[PDB]
């Protein structure tokens, strides 16, 4: 039992609702928040740009000590860094962003970094600026990730059509 309110079951372990993420990890406190991130760790938009403002920039900072030393992430790849004020953690993923020509492909390999995570509150990945359909995303997360994992989805006329297909 945990404290996620409000969610539709899609499958065993994938739970869905028309949901700001932002808010979402105000009110809940998850022990994971993902944001979908790029691999210069520069939140400017997005989920990214919205969970960093949340912070008062503390998860930039965080992120720029982080890239000093270790250099950029990987598309398909991830990085823990801390929650701050919105969760104990933060896992910072990068799907690929199509209108960058990056491999859609690699959006399985995004998924798979929350199979290391037992639950986790998050977006879909690659579908913002990244390009990606988001009704390709979800049936990605359902199809890789097996932890349990709670998706807000900022759009509702997306979420009433997400919720709404099979295929
Ligand atoms: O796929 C991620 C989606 C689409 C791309 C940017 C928006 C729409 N985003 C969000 N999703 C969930 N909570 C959010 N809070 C702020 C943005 C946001």
């Amino acid at each position: 039992v945990n404290s996620f309110s409000g969610y539709l079951k899609l499958t065993d372990n994938v739970y869905i609702k028309n949901a700001d993420i932002v808010e979402e990890a105000k009110k809940v406190k998850p022990t994971v928040v993902v944001n979908a991130a790029n691999v210069y760790l520069k939140h400017g938009g997005g989920v990214a740009g919205a969970l960093n403002k949340a912070t008062n920039n503390a998860m930039q900072v965080e992120s720029d000590d982080y890239i000093a030393t270790n250099g950029p992430l990987k598309v398909g790849g991830s990085c823990v860094l801390s929650g701050h004020n919105l969760a104990k953690h933060c896992l910072h993923v990068v799907g690929p962003n199509v209108n960058k020509g990056e491999d859609i492909q690699l959006l399985k390999s995004a998924y798979e970094n929350f199979n290391q995570h037992e639950v986790l509150l998050a977006p879909l990945l690659s579908a913002g600026i990244f390009g990606a359909d988001p009704i390709h995303s979800l049936r990605v997360c359902v199809d890789t990730v097996r932890t349990n994992v709670y998706l807000a989805v900022f759009d509702k006329n997306l979420y009433d059509k997400l919720v709404s297909s099979f295929l």
